[PDB]
C-alpha cells in the first residue's frame, strides 16, 4: 500500500483555519459535556483512535483513509464512547463538506490540544477517504489491563520508541476513564481540561493502591480520587520509562515539545507527503485571532 496526501481541490491554510475555529467556538459552548470536562479529552482520543489502527509492516490502517466512518470500525469495542465525538464533529462536517474525514477527525484533535491551553501541533491536510473494504479488522488497539513489555511491544508497531511513548501518554491527564465505555473508572488528575504535565507528577507523587473496580477490573487508585491504569502504572515499574517520566514531571516545556512531536508522528503515520505538497500549517488559537 502506498497512500500519496492529496490537498483538497482549491482549499489554501484559510479554509482549514475557519474548520478549526468552528471546532474551537463549538468547544467553548457545548461546555457541560461529561459534568463540565467539555469535548476536548473525548477529541483527542478520537485521534489517536482512528491513527491508532496503523500497521507499518503493511502500511494498512492509520488515519489517512478515514475509516472509523464505517460500522466495522465504529462498532469496535475499543472505540466504545467515541460516537460522542463523532456526533460533535458532524454538523462541522456538513458546514465544511469539502474536508476529507481522516482530515476532520484528525484536526478535531489537534484543535482540542491547542484549546486546551496546550502545546501548537503542526498539521498536514491532504487525507483521503478510501472504500469500505479498506476499514481495519477490530483488535489492532491496546489492551488497558497489560505490562510495559506489552506497551513497548505494541508502539513498536507504529515505530514509536520510548520518549514517544511516554510524551505521548501523557495525553491521560485528559478527560477520564467511563466504567460504561472502558470497565474502568476515575480521572487521571485534577485539572483534567487543561493539557499540563499533571499526569506525570501524579504517578511520582501519590500513594497508589491496587483494587478491583465494579467491573471486577483492577485499577491503581489513590487517596486523592485519581486513577491509573495498569499500561499507565508500568511507565514507573520500567527503568527506561520511569527515568522520562521524571524528566517530563520536572519540565513541561521538554514534556509540551516531545508531545507536539510525537503526536503529529502518529497522525501522519503511513502517508506519503509528495514534496509539492504544502507545508504542516500552525493553526491559530480563537485567543490569538480575539474571536
Ligand atoms: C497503551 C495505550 C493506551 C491505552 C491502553 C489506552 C486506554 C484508554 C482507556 C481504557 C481509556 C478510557 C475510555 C473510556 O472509558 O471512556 C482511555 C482514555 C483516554 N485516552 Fe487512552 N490509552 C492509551 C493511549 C492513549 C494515547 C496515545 C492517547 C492520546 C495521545 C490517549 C488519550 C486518551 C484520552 C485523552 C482519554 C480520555 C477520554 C475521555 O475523557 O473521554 N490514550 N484510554
Amino acid at each position: 500500500l502506498v497512500h500519496v496526501a492529496s490537498v483538497e481541490k482549491g482549499r489554501s491554510y484559510e479554509d482549514f483555519q475557519k474548520v478549526y475555529n468552528a471546532i474551537a467556538l463549538k468547544l467553548r459552548e457545548d461546555d457541560e459535556y461529561d459534568n463540565y470536562i467539555g469535548y476536548g479529552p473525548v477529541l483527542v482520543r478520537l485521534a489517536w483512535h482512528i491513527s491508532g489502527t496503523w500497521d507499518k509492516h503493511d502500511n494498512t490502517g492509520g488515519s489517512y483513509g478515514g475509516t472509523y466512518r464505517f460500522k466495522k470500525e465504529f462498532n469496535d469495542p475499543s472505540n466504545a464512547g467515541l460516537q460522542n465525538g463523532f456526533k460533535f464533529l458532524e454538523p462541522i462536517h456538513k458546514e465544511f463538506p469539502w474536508i476529507s474525514s481522516g482530515d476532520l477527525f484528525s484536526l478535531g484533535g489537534v484543535t482540542a490540544v491547542q484549546e486546551m491551553q496546550g502545546p501548537k501541533i503542526p498539521w498536514r491536510c491532504g487525507r483521503v477517504d478510501t472504500p469500505e473494504d479498506t476499514t481495519p479488522d477490530n483488535g489492532r488497539l491496546p489492551d488497558a489491563d497489560k505490562d510495559a513489555g506489552y506497551v513497548r511491544t505494541f508502539f513498536q508497531r507504529l515505530n514509536m520508541n520510548d520518549r514517544e511513548v511516554v510524551a505521548l501518554m501523557g495525553a491521560h491527564a485528559l478527560g477520564k476513564t467511563h466504567l460504561k465505555n472502558s470497565g474502568y473508572e476515575g480521572p487521571g488528575g485534577a485539572a483534567n481540561n487543561v493539557f499540563t504535565n499533571e499526569f506525570y507528577l501524579n504517578l511520582l507523587n501519590e500513594d497508589w493502591k491496587l483494587e478491583k473496580n465494579d467491573a471486577n477490573n483492577e485499577q491503581w487508585d489513590s487517596k486523592s480520587g485519581y486513577m491509573m491504569l495498569p499500561t499507565n502504572y508500568s511507565l514507573i515499574q520500567d527503568p527506561k520509562y520511569l527515568s522520562i517520566v521524571k524528566e517530563y514531571a520536572n519540565d513541561q516545556d521538554k514534556f509540551f515539545k516531545d508531545f507536539s512531536k510525537a503526536f503529529e508522528k502518529l497522525l501522519e503515520n503511513g502517508i506519503t507527503f509528495p514534496k509539492d505538497a504544502p507545508s504542516p500549517f500552525i493553526f491559530k488559537t480563537l485567543e490569538e485571532q480575539g474571536l
